């Protein structure tokens, strides 16, 4: 299937990726909606992850789960890369977070049980994300929770390409060891933390000082917190990936039993 640029009508900015943007479009003869990413290729050769986008393609087009984005496809000229993606009307995580500041129990479970399912799903072919963080999970019509953008993602085990924000991301991954899919299960906990409190655990103002945070996993919780909260977060936050819960035991854990959708 030999997509150009000239089958779509381009329409406004969805967001800002690292190498484009991400554009709404329309596929002119069905008229289907969806979105453009776009991605400068002077730049990703520059970087020097154009690995990272081959991954992203091969990996994402053949997942296939309600929670997880979509990908059909790809095209490229002279200066750009698109990747064809399913359009997620409701828009980032990471915006509803900022318009509501932090997230109710129920809604953060069910946000949780979304990503778990999803997690597990991918997790059962070996494919780890390694960049689950707000604004790459996406808001489907209904308002459920879709991972996207699979750049980071490869097959377990793995090593690790140079880095950005370090607040997601576990241990082993910021010091260079060989990981695997319990990397998806800290950065679950994060998510967590981040959705009932409004902030991820380790923020602080110099990425030297997350570093420090995370290696020695020191956070703590404000009181609204409630035990439950405490103790699925706490569980999923081990230095040691083999102390992480299977994702089966946060699915099951009370607090996301009593408080999911
Ligand atoms: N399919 C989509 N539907 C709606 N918005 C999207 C979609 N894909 C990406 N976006 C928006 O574009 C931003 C960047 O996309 P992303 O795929 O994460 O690029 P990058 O790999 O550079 O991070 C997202 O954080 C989101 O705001
Ligand atoms: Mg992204
Ligand atoms: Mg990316």
């Amino acid at each position: 299937r030999q997509w150009a640029l000239e089958d779509f009508e381009i329409g406004r900015p969805l967001g800002k990726g690292k190498f484009g943007n991400v554009y709404l479009a329309r596929e002119k003869q069905s008229k289907f909606i969806l979105a453009l990413k776009v991605l400068f290729k002077a730049q990703l050769e520059k970087a020097g992850v154009e690995h990272q986008l081959r991954r992203e393609v091969e990996i994402q087009s053949h997942l296939r789960h309600p929670n997880i984005l979509r990908l059909y496809g790809y095209f490229h000229d002279a200066t750009r890369v698109y990747l064809i993606l399913e359009y997620a009307p409701l828009g980032t995580v990471y915006r509803e977070l900022q318009k509501l500041s932090k997230f109710d129990e129920q809604r953060t479970a069910t946000y949780i049980t979304e990503l778990a399912n999803a997690l597990s799903y991918c997790h059962s072919k070996r494919v780890i994300h390694r960049d689950i963080k707000p604004e790459n999970l996406l808001l489907g019509s209904a308002g459920e929770l879709k991972i996207a953008d699979f750049g980071w993602s490869v097959h377990a085990p793995s090593s690790r390409t140079l880095c950005g924000t370090l607040d997601y991301l576990p241990p082993e991954m910021i010091e260079g060891r060989m990981h695997d899919e319990k990397v998806d299960l800290w950065s679950l906990g994060v998510l967590c933390y981040e959705f009932l409190v409004g902030k991820p655990p380790f923020e602080a103002n110099t990425y030297q000082e997350t570093y420090k945070r995370i290696s020695r996993v020191e956070f703590t919780f404000p009181d609204f917190v409630t035990e439950g909260a405490r103790d699925l977060i706490s569980r999923l936050l081990k230095h040691n990936p083999s102390q992480r819960p299977m994702l089966r035991e946060v699915l099951e854990h009370p607090w996301i039993t009593a408080n999911s959708s």
